[PDB]
């Protein structure tokens, strides 16, 4: 299990052919599961889901596909609503790989995509592991944006190691995960002229008109797979409070939180993760 | 394993000579964990536990002791702050048993004593699982006393089968649980004199000087162990918006809620409680 | 000013002719005011308002509306969701006295009318009173339905004295306030043949295609006026809790809560309530 | 009204002399009110409740105190836990002036210090006005530290006029009331050697072992008075979610929560807060 072993590349349709990177693991295991990554300018499925993908793939046939806009994938200079449009991105992968009905785990800006996706084309996903997610969750008491979604701004504003230090710094508990060679890795992928042209098409697509679809805490009501909502408790992007319309209004939604864990949960409790998605995924 | 194969008992002292009744099972097993069962007039180790017992037994040697006023307990016309008296009793049985540091499982009235416990003996308590807690829990939002707590006090005024039944059905998000054969179980030890002392007992302690005891929301942030914190969102006893201060507050906590699931969060998920709490026990 | 100075009728359209009965107060002042009183079945204008009307009247034009299926407003046996089957009745009401923007003052069951009329007909509501509303209200931690939830469906299914002075108690957090001559009042109000078609009718609407009309916390984002949310902190109807979302969302939003106060705060802190109407009205 | 006319000092003592500076207005009104102003290095009475003292003053005899480490008054170089420190000072205040039992209006860091002093001198402290109080906030749901904290803290540690200003835009929902003038201001008043020896003083009091005199949310379920805790929605130092132990606990808590309105209520909703405040007061 290497990047280069399970690296794969997809054309789908969304107005216009779309090439799509993923990894692919554990072929030949029965349960196939999708994993989406978090947001941050040099993120993508390999990095996000370091401590997790060789372990899920003892038991799942595992598909980690970068978004639109991250990795290896296309990286467009402009969309409507992210979500909905990483959402059309997914459904046109899974008709092209067969895919039916397939449990989505996702993080963050991720978990935010699963969570359209389900709505959008609600016989293709099947139970939702979904880890301080974007989109579904509303933040009854913190102030918007939160600094983690400030910090992220003020790097898509200026691109300097700097700022993207100072964002990294508040996706964790504990601080000495953000080391100089992360720092120096994630600002290489993040401050190039195609991850430059994806942060703008972002910050542009806030202003879209369908942001509705972004404000899925309105819609999750009408989810009837289980859902597992796993939080850090000091996340500082999406912070707890954010889970709790979520976890009124989904019927079969259960939640679990982490004390002592920021924004990356996959990351800081890499184990306990790991172990109840596992679980849960059955 | 039947009750009476398992049944032990005990001599401790508190202000004098206590019999507790436990049950011990998974003899031969390294780890020992103790049950604290919950309230509710009738209620005692073995029907509290009985979708559990067997299966922790297979990881770990289980004693699931009967608080006092419960059970084949002792049940005295009188005692100060109750968790504070039954966790006295407790560690009197550690000491007779040679316990040294032990993981606690309490459930409702059962978790404020295993929480009054591991304040009181920090030294002789492990790992917390607290389902829907007394004592650490503070309900932010619910009003006081929540109907939960009052159908029981109407039970202890009036202890007629209706009233019982009334209290049992909030226990629980599915009523069908609630059978005739449940009720009149419960009813017949729930309206015995004994029982009847001991809830008269409990209602008089509340009273008390010593109620700071039980406001253990204040005390938590003391508490160094990892501790998970388990509830039922449909929890119409001790309701969900109770955990936010021991969460918050206790630095190695975690939660995990179940949606569809009541007060009774052993019963009704019982084989996901079993699970959570064997990985989480080690 | 008695019931029978400030009675008046309107007859208006909603799919056919319907008599509304209202009270009117104040004229002469130049500020219009409407009063949508809350639920319970043998509640109306006068007594809702009892303690406000008058001082209100000091400062505004009032008009308070029994809303259809109370007081001496028409009861029909069947209609669709509630809040915009009495906001259709209410617009009736406002086109034919001529009203054009006009803030609302609303209990309850009232609050979520009000709130239903500012959505379907914004150009029509002014700054809005709000105090423990229904329909914009989602209660994140209480299970539902509440314990007064509860006690109104007991009554509905078994309409007895008793049944409806348990329910009555939950509305207070002074339970001194509920007499045996209060309960003698809305008893004979409730148990009418009239009000009994009423409660049946309201029943039979929750069954509705339409419910989605009654979540109208998914709709207050659009709300552009200011509006005060009061609440009791002791509220067993609607609970504190069920603040939350609207207080997050809606951008004028303000919240007044205050302790040792029940579910009718307009009885309870009847001089705090009528001060705080008074001067959020200008 | 200047801040000449109104400027007066009293000399006290807590460990020794200690010189206290304080505003006086409204001589000649019956009822006395005390103000506490809020933290920020260069931060003292008459800038804090500049839109206020004025309009207070009409109603009420105003004294309007400097705490210590802060404008006019001493500022030493270390002290004990703050709020008990200067709570100490306000009692010695009391004493010298004669005044018995008086309502205290209190902000931020100085709402903890009305706290502390109702706490510690329960005969001296009436009714309390507390806007985003520390102390007696607990932050359920933000990580802390949050971001004004955080902020504040990189100002104690790197002393510039860019994070006095990055701090100061987290103070207010409407940032465009952070102007240069205001920066330049502030940074004049913090910049100053006794004003970084307070600042010096501040931090190191944080890690003494009095550090329980800090964790108010623990005590506040004994004060007796009426307390109307004040809340801007969107407040980024001590946040909304901060209010509820001292909501539930308080049992004659009121509170207010302004939408639009930051950590400064006194300065973003003056007007509402000046009235709220008269009305509360009597």
């Amino acid at each position: 299990l290497t990047f280069e072993s399970t690296s794969r590349f997809a054309e789908v349709d969304v107005d216009g052919p779309l090439k799509l990177h993923y990894h692919e693991a554990g072929v030949g295991n029965d349960q196939t599961v999708v994993l989406l990554h978090g947001g941050g300018p040099g993120a993508a499925s390999w990095t996000n889901f370091s401590r997790n993908i060789a372990v899920l793939a003892r038991h799942f046939h595992v598909l980690a596909v970068d978004q639109p806009g991250y990795g290896h994938s296309d990286k467009r200079a402009e969309h409507g609503q992210f979500n909905r449009y990483a959402a059309m991105a997914l459904k046109g992968l899974f008709d092209q790989l067969g895919l039916g009905r397939v449990p989505l785990v996702g993080n963050a800006l991720g978990g935010g995509t699963a969570v359209r996706f389900a709505l959008d084309y609600p016989a293709r996903a099947g139970r939702l592991v979904l880890m301080g997610p974007g989109g579904l969750s509303i933040n009854l008491f913190a102030p918007d944006p939160t600094e983690g979604v400030k910090r992220l701004s003020k790097f898509s504003v200026a691109p300097t190691r700097e700022n993207l230090e100072a964002f990294l710094r508040v996706m964790v508990y504990d601080k000495n995960l953000i080391t100089p060679e992360l720092v120096d890795q994630r600002f290489a992928l993040a401050s190039t002229p195609e991850s430059l042209t994806a942060t703008r098409a972002m910050g542009k697509s806030f202003a879209g008109a369908d942001f509705e679809a972004g404000m899925m805490w309105r819609e999750v009501y009408r989810l009837r797979q289980p859902v597992l909502l796993i939080w850090g408790r000091e996340d500082r992007v999406n912070p707890l409070d954010g889970a709790l319309v979520a976890l009124k209004t989904i019927p079969r939604a259960q939640l679990h939180v982490f004390g002592q864990c920021g924004h990356w949960v996959q990351v800081e409790k890499f184990d306990e993760f790991n172990k109840l998605t596992i679980e849960f995924l059955g």
